[PDB]
């Protein structure tokens, strides 16, 4: 199912974002 | 039960990139 | 008015990055 | 119709973090 | 189709985020 690779994929990128923000901070 | 997953993703992104850019300003 | 919200969100996305691009130079 | 304007948007955000990543570099 | 770019386009945010993780870690 392409529409669940997405979910999948933009939750990572959420996980991905709080590790950045953890880094900047 | 997909697309409203990606806006409640893309709500918590753009959360996250304003925590990001208010960061970097200081 | 399903995808129209993830469009708003990507618009929100591109401006956002953006003006991280600017604020790092 | 706005699902090229998503891929148009994406587009937009993979430059803007290739961007992002040449300023951390 | 188009979904099939998104997903490519999720796929390459995720490994440019893997980068800015990388170079801030």
């Amino acid at each position: 199912d392409s529409q669940k690779w997405i979910v999948f994929l933009q939750f990572l990128i959420v996980l991905l974002l709080l590790a950045i923000v953890f880094l900047l901070r």
